[PDB]
């Protein structure tokens, strides 16, 4: 309804002067057919023209905006309209096609070219095409070209072509008011009027009240090409968009169109094309037969009148008139582009016709980089923005370098680092101060982490790199502390917002990276700078945290598998770099293994990857070898394992007949005691001293004074009580509660605090007699029970033992789900049996046991076969209907024992398979888990813990590798090699990869034939120019 | 260069036979030095071989 209500319309009501033909009016039209000012007297009217059209036929089938306006109608009106009402964001190109209304042919390889050309100019920066609208000539060939579009590329070209209304076939057919109206592709060859073009998406109809005759539309389109050049574009950098007029042959009148814009402020650039004839050949015979611009001589300026004269059918002095144009068209010489084909015409239009733009528009190479990083169109910037040996003014590209990160411009900070924009000196504080708040590019909710962090700790809030390192080490977590949380730069941030520049930029710009999930630039960013295999562990664990957060904020859940395409790619990234530096150095690879990232908040990447818990990095070789070497400790020792420490721990001798890697006899007892393997075995073996008394002292009888292997076992619960609240008040955090959370998520330390309590509260019921002590032996009773299968973590450490530990786990949830149908099926028959055979029976608690009695052991194999069908009759009186309780034992024992019991062998067998899978591996997860937590355990025995109780407050009270940095050094150096060696093999095997070999071949073969097709003609002219000359000799 | 003199000479499958017996006698017996198990990976692939 705002169509109708801010566009209007005209149509023609006057004295219908008969002039040639008496029906033929003033306009044109009929004369009963009726219903400018001179002699049209026209009215101004509200439309009723303007909607959607439908087009039928003509192949494939589209939707065009349609509405029909006023010639005479203000051009800011209209803008409105494309933006708001047809939905049209604002182009970053305008191209501007014009030609002759006549039908024509070109050549096939001429229209190849410069089909696919407009087509891949109209993608790159989203152009606006312009044309004359109807389905004529160059137009034609424009809607042939976007019918190739629509076969073969995904793009929308925005091809809003102006047209007069009155020249439009079918004009009954298209009246309505946001009407979807059908129109016919169809053309008749003796009606003069013509058809729009098929391939279009809008149309600027334009009526001045005539029909048939042109000229309606010319001083419309020009005004709106005007007014959207006054439009600032969204660079905000002191420009407008550019206008190119694209010309194709075209005939008298398309030399003062290029006339109207050569002499226009601001000026447009023409690009014209050779071959087609005409006014196109004229302006190439004329420009490269110019010499210095309007300066021509004698003999050419005849050669292009005779041409004019013959090709255009003029006179002498129309001829001499145009050639007076063009001499003026030709003082600007310097903004006509022409494109030649073949030969060195840069062999495509859209080189043509951008670099056409990029000295059309004559600005300074700041505002010329803007709209380059507006196209993404990166192949030609490299050329032209900073071409070879072309100067620069100083102090954007650093501005411009922002606009590269925020618009995922991978591609062009190549071209930024290509001159070598310091990255680091581009990097002050106040800039990544800026980079992070501003919400260019894709979606990422950083703003969401910040948001859920200051619930733990404005629509633009300024987010400081203070509130960064916040919202880092949540995510992050652990002992991880930041670098930005430091007081250094918390002191460095309220009094100040080189010494402000970051040390190392490429780590903190791959943690921008990651955070904003720009996967492409994170390659980039972890590419450059070390610290590589750091990087990639930060970058995947990080990673698996934001898909944490995508299921806490409730997210969309394709953000998790994002993320989890992302953890897959910088996990096994981490892998590759790892693979490859064993496959240089083993020795050296480990000492990468080993060193602490200072810059990553003092911390292993070993310890980082095990936070990762990322499986694959622990199960390469080289991880598991530097495992072993923390496990064996300060021994040589070899493959003979158990036994030998076993002898070193038993017979104190051995010590000198065990191999190592008086004071140093004194050290070598001091850390032999320190091995991860001796405190393993000797721990075991004093776990098993515990077992071996606590099954004496509930089997033989307790008097009311403990005896001395009852002091024992109670000094080793609380041994173990209290050395394991040594772990909990030194497990990292600071807040006790957070420690306390801290031992909670490990399931075995959780079980083994509630026996050391639970033996605890039988202890008190023991001191005392009965009825104390009744329950004083049972309860003990039960916490045999938990020590038993306690005993199993130590079976865990196994090469063997290791899978059945964690598999009988995987097992036991689909024990569970077995539980509840078999419970189901014996409660059925439970009740069934004590309805029919006790059927008066008093309300007694002792009912709901023999519900559960006989059936629930019946299902192990013991029927109960004295009860199957007891004898009776001939005996206490048969319970009527016990003819029905033997037929309920035979279904409950088929289904369940054949059934149920047989249903939990399969659902067993093959989950078996993946769990077997895995269990090889998690193993070996689980071994970094325990063993450095060995070296961490007491160093003497359990009960002389309390003798470690004692050295530790004595030393109290008194009072990785620790490389230096050009050890350091190399070993950087040895990862920017192994980190050319991974995308050395990267594309190797994209060049050797089977498939790849047929593709390239392909494309290759594809030229084989064109230029062979060239060979084959171009022989044949051959030929016969030798056959026809032969004759002549 | 074993494959090589494997190549020329005559008594070839005894000599093949023999190649596989040393690979695997060195096979554990880098068993029992583990000093380097990548050979007693390849040494068991110039067995196989």
């Amino acid at each position: 309804s705002w169509i109708e209500r801010a566009f209007y319309k005209r149509e023609c009501v006057h004295i219908i002067p008969s002039t040639k033909d008496p029906h033929r009016c003033c306009c044109g039209r009929l004369i009963g057919q009726h219903v400018w000012s001179i002699s049209k007297h026209t009215q101004l009217s509200p439309t009723d023209a303007f909607g959607t059209i439908e087009f039928q036929g003509g192949g494939h089938s589209n939707k065009a905006m349609y509405v029909r306006v006023s010639f005479d109608t203000k051009p800011d009106l209209l803008l409105h309209l494309m933006t708001k009402e047809w939905q049209l964001e604002l182009p970053k190109l305008l191209i501007s096609v014009h030609g002759g209304l006549q039908n024509f042919e070109l050549q096939p390889k001429l229209k190849q070219v410069f089909g696919k050309g407009l087509i891949k100019a109209a993608m790159t920066t989203g152009a606006w095409i312009f044309t004359g609208g109807v389905n004529t000539g160059v137009i034609r060939h424009v809607g042939d070209a976007l019918k190739d579009h629509a076969s073969k590329s995904r793009g929308k070209i925005c091809t809003i072509g102006i047209a007069p209304w009155g020249i439009v076939e079918n004009q009954e057919d298209l009246i309505g008011r946001d009407v979807v109206r059908p129109y016919q592709t169809m053309s008749n060859p003796m009606s003069k009027l013509t058809v729009l073009n098929s391939m279009h998406s809008h149309f600027i109809l334009a009526d001045n009240g005539t029909t048939g005759k042109y000229g309606a539309e010319v001083k419309l389109r020009r005004q709106l090409e005007k007014h959207i050049s006054l439009q600032k574009i969204n660079t905000r950098i002191g420009q407008g968009v550019p206008v190119v007029a694209l010309i194709v042959e075209g005939g008298p009148n398309v030399i003062s169109i290029v006339l109207e814009y050569l002499r226009d402020t601001p000026p447009v650039p023409v690009v014209v094309c050779d071959g087609s004839g005409r006014a196109s050949d004229i302006l190439a015979f004329g420009h490269k037969y110019s010499e210095e611009g309007g300066l021509i001589n004698e003999s050419l300026r005849d050669q292009l009148l005779v041409t004019i004269q013959k090709t255009f059918t003029y006179t002498r002095t129309q001829a001499q008139h145009l050639f007076i144009i063009l001499m003026e068209c030709m003082k600007k010489k310097e903004l006509i582009t022409v494109f030649r084909m073949g030969s060195e015409g840069h062999q495509d239009i859209d080189l043509a016709i951008l670099t056409a733009l990029l000295k059309g528009a004559n600005a300074s190479a700041p505002d010329q980089l803007s709209l380059a990083l507006a196209w993404n169109r990166v192949d030609i910037a490299r050329s032209q923005i900073f071409i070879y040996g072309q100067q620069w003014p100083v102090g954007s590209l650093e501005q411009a370098m922002l606009d590269a990160l925020v618009l995922d411009r991978v591609d062009f900070v190549k071209l930024l680092i290509e001159n070598g924009v310091s990255m680091h000196r581009f990097l002050t504080i106040s800039r990544l101060e800026e980079l992070y708040n501003t919400r260019h590019g894709p979606s990422n909710t950083l703003y969401h982490l910040v948001r859920d962090v200051k619930k733990r700790e404005p629509p633009d809030y300024r987010i400081s790199l203070i509130d960064i390192g916040l919202v880092i080490e949540y995510l992050m977590g652990g002992a991880y502390r930041c670098n930005y949380t430091r007081k250094r730069f918390r002191t460095l941030y309220h009094n100040l917002f080189e010494i402000n520049h970051f040390p190392f930029p490429f780590h903190e710009l791959m943690v921008w990276a990651v955070l904003m999930k720009r996967q492409k630039m994170a390659l980039f960013f972890w590419q450059h700078g070390e610290e590589a295999m750091a990087k990639a562990l930060v970058a995947c664990k990080l990673c698996k945290a934001m898909a944490h957060e995508a299921s806490e904020n409730d997210m969309v859940d394709d953000i998790s598998q994002e993320l989890n395409h992302n953890s897959r790619d910088f996990g096994q990234l981490a892998v590759e770099l790892l693979d490859q530096s064993y496959k240089q150095d083993e020795q050296l690879a480990m000492k990468l293994l080993t060193y602490e990232l200072k810059n990553w908040s003092n911390a292993t990447c070993l310890q980082l990857a095990v936070a990762a818990k990322h499986r694959d990095f622990i199960a390469h070789t080289c991880s598991q070898m530097l495992l072993t070497d923390m496990w064996m400790g300060r021994l040589r020792m070899r493959k003979n394992s158990g036994l030998k420490v076993i002898l070193g721990i038993l017979l104190p001798p051995s010590i000198l007949s065990l191999e190592f890697k008086l004071i140093p006899l004194g050290r070598k007892i001091y850390e032999f005691y320190n091995a991860p393997i001796v405190k393993f075995w000797f721990y075991t073996l004093a776990y098993i001293g515990y077992l071996m008394l606590f099954n004496y002292i509930v089997l033989v009888k307790m008097e009311r004074w403990p005896s001395t292997q009852e002091w024992i076992v109670i000094s080793y619960i609380f041994t173990l009580g209290i050395e394991k609240m040594r772990e909990i008040l030194m497990s990292e955090p600071g807040k006790l509660l957070q420690k306390v959370k801290v031992w909670l998520q490990e399931y075995w330390n959780v079980t083994d605090l509630i026996a050391i309590l639970l033996f605890s509260v039988g202890m008190i019921l023991r001191l005392q007699d009965q009825p104390f002590r009744s329950d004083g032996r049972v309860i003990y009773c039960v916490n045999i029970i938990y020590w038993y299968i306690r005993l199993l973590d130590i079976f865990g450490v196994n090469k063997y033992l290791g899978p059945y530990v964690m598999m009988i786990g995987k097992m036991m949830i689909d024990m569970m789900y077995f539980v509840i149908i078999m419970l189901v099926v014996l409660m059925s028959f439970g009740v069934a049996r004590q309805a029919i055979l006790f059927p008066n029976e008093e309300p007694s608690w002792k009912l709901a046991k023999n519900i559960f009695y006989m059936p629930y052991w019946m299902i192990y194999g013991e029927v109960f076969a004295d009860q199957i069908d007891p004898p009776c009759g001939q005996l206490p009186p048969c319970k009527t209907g016990a003819w029905i309780v033997p037929a309920i034992m035979a279904c409950y024992l088929l289904v369940a024992n054949i059934l149920l019991v047989n249903l939990l062998i399969a659902v067993f067998n093959n989950t078996f398979f993946e769990v077997k899978s895995i269990s090889n591996q998690v193993w070996k997860f689980q071994r970094y888990q325990l063993i450095m937590t060995f070296h961490e355990r007491p160093v003497l025995p359990p009960p002389l813990i309390i003798f470690s109780h004692m050295t530790m407050i004595f030393q109290h009270l008194c009072c990785k590798l620790f490389i230096t940095d050009d050890e350091l050094k190399k070993v950087h150096d040895f990862e920017e090699q192994c980190i050319e060696e991974y995308f050395r093999e990267k594309d190797d095997r994209f060049n050797s990869s089977n498939d790849e070999r047929i593709r390239v071949t392909s494309e290759r073969v594809e030229n084989m034939s064109m230029r062979l097709e060239e060979v084959n003609e171009r022989e044949h002219s051959m030929k016969a120019s030798l056959q026809t000359v032969d004759i002549r000799l």
